[PDB]
């Protein structure tokens, strides 16, 4: 009937002084 | 009980002093 | 009853100093 | 009292934020 | 009736001292 | 008549044998 | 007249009452 | 009268004609 | 020298009462 | 004699009584 | 003179005890 | 030259341990 | 001295194409 | 001598016979 | 602290006497 | 203080007398 | 100091008389 | 005080009597 469930991902990374290629490649959405 | 759907993604990265090439390639699904 | 769906992604990346250093490609299906 | 259903993308990267000093491509199919 | 289901996923990594490639390749979706 | 289940998941990598920067290739979603 | 490779996709859905939330998006680029 | 290899997708939803609500997008690029 | 090699999928959804927001996100490759 | 190979996937789904998100996300193409 | 029959796959999903989101994500192709 | 016949597959999903409704994420094809 | 970064794809195939009506499509985002 | 990273894709194929029917799709996304 | 690394892929294949329909489909980019 | 890294992939295959369907599907880029 | 990290990969295969489907579906890049 | 050398990898394969199956579905990248 009624249910509440969300995702929770926290990705934290240290890498100061420029990483070898900073890029975000994501497929987000699909279902509202 | 209320039906609630959400997503939480936090991507944090330290890359201070200008990155080589910061680029975002993302597809946000157009579904409501 | 109330029905609310959602999505939320926060991308945080440090990299000050770069001039004109940002390339973004965002594509949305049909209707958010 | 009103149901809500929309996406939230916070693309935060240190890469200038003055005037048109970046490459941004936004595509939406028919209706947002 | 009543149904709540969530989980905290946290990833922390230190890779300082020398650049090493920062890229997010991810599929976030599937169902509400 | 009540069913709620969650768990805390956290991973931290510091002072490892050899860097890694930040490469995330993952499929996260599919189901609620 | 020998038959050759044709595509076959039948998407049948009983969705009478087609209002605000009914969207069809077809993307191709090459040959038909 | 000659058999050939071509695409064939039947998208049938009960409520054809598309009116003040649903959105249909046909996109190709090459030859029909 | 002629053979019949192709994919075939029929996706059928019954007499629902019209969903919150039904959508066909389809990419048909321009190949032959 | 003649070499013929073909796919055939029938997906029948029921979701009556109250809307719940109906989505066809498919990639059909690439090769003949 | 080699002859090979094709495969057949059928999948039927009823409403069940209680509706739950009908979404099909499929990659169809690969070769011919 | 020996004749080869493929196997047939049929599946019905209903009255299981936990309602699924209709969630299919698959790679169908590969060769031929 | 000076750093160098450029694309290099040698598509060599005995199967050229620009003729009476072949299909060639070359496209870019914003800047190179 | 000084040298830096670059792409190098050599696609070599013997394919004579192929005429009045070639299709090429090349796209770039991400200032190079 | 200079990085000297290039890509190198050599794809060699025979396909003489006209292919069913020679197609080159690729994305060349990913800002250096 | 010199660091060099590279990859060499040579894929060689015979397919004479016209292949069923010769196609190159390649994603080349992903910030070097 | 001086460091080397690479490997030679060579693959040769005989498939004369038309292969099932001379197709390259490959992802090369991501980050370098 | 760590040093790694490269290796030579060669693979040769025959497969007549029954087509080999020349389709490359791979991913080479991830990290430098």
């Amino acid at each position: 009937g009624y249910e509440v469930h969300h995702q929770k991902l926290v990705f934290f990374a240290e890498d100061v002084g420029s990483n070898k290629g900073a890029i975000i490649g994501l497929m987000v959405g699909g279902v509202v």
